[PDB]
């Protein structure tokens, strides 16, 4: 029992988060110029 709050507290302070993002959809939502102006940025 003691063993699984220990367990809980390590795991939710992990070091570094990466939060990957998708963007899709439909063709000209200016959306492949959406992609290339997001790699721009």
């Amino acid at each position: 029992l003691q063993e699984k709050l220990a367990e809980e507290e390590r795991r939710k302070s992990l070091p570094r988060r990466p939060p990957v993002v998708v963007i899709m959809g439909h063709v000209d939502h200016g959306k492949t110029t959406l992609l290339d102006y997001l790699r721009k940025s």
